[PDB]
């Protein structure tokens, strides 16, 4: 049909340049439709046998599951981070005109 | 069964009265127990063959599953763009009593 | 080198709310990390009108299993009697990152 599988994966960055700079390489490479950047997120996390805090940047990707793979590859390419955040959560069902677009603006994988 | 099947709908919005206006309209009309409002989000995307950036916000909507349809059909009804980004996403669980009033909220 | 995992919604009323919770959540090791999303607006019917309230929103990445650990930590330091926990399957990734997360939580 239209339609691929899609998803939904949040990564997230340390600084404003890098969000919006990922954000470039994502849609210009083609890896996903579309990215929302969430601006002034802190995180918490347990690092070093403290609890850390950072200021962070979140990125929400719509994309398809096909790619998950491509895009996962190509955070850790471009990332600050070692161990960079990826997680995909599952789209099901929406707006059909605009999943239509989601598989137009992507990479046939 | 005090719970039905829930999504969460993302719905992105050009401007901070759009959806603080398409929100209201939303519960309002009982379409969706309820709606977050992130705000300042910029949006990055492929566009007549360039990457487009727009300044938005976001609305993360809870809802039932078999209100999606209503919603996304309010949501074009009541949105500046032609083909607006509503996307959903299942609830595997939470809070019980949330799930219900979520339930109970919405028609 | 990898359970089941999920992501958590919960908004909290205030900034400080969110600092507080997200600590005790990542002290007693249920979950891998929280990101707070400051300064959302929650609306929502209540009492026969449109409530609407400035708030934050607690973005929380653990294993299924920790679930209900959770979200009954998350009453006990929550000022709400009813919170907002709701949560969305995890279904791929950096396979370093979930085993990460694996690997920063509990079992129960």
């Amino acid at each position: 049909s239209t339609t691929v599988p899609s998803i939904v994966v949040y990564v997230t960055v340390p600084n404003k340049e890098a969000g919006k700079r990922l954000a470039g390489s994502i849609i210009s490479e083609k890896l996903a439709a579309c990215v929302n950047i969430v601006p002034g997120i802190e995180s918490v996390y347990w690092w070093e046998g403290k609890v850390q805090t950072d200021a962070e940047e979140l990125l929400i990707i719509k994309t398809r599951e096909s790619l998950l793979d491509a895009l996962t590859e190509h955070v850790k390419a471009n990332h600050e981070y070692d161990v960079p955040e990826v997680i995909a959560l599952p789209i099901k069902g929406g707006n059909l005109k605009y999943l239509e677009w989601l598989k137009n603006s992507t990479r046939e994988s």
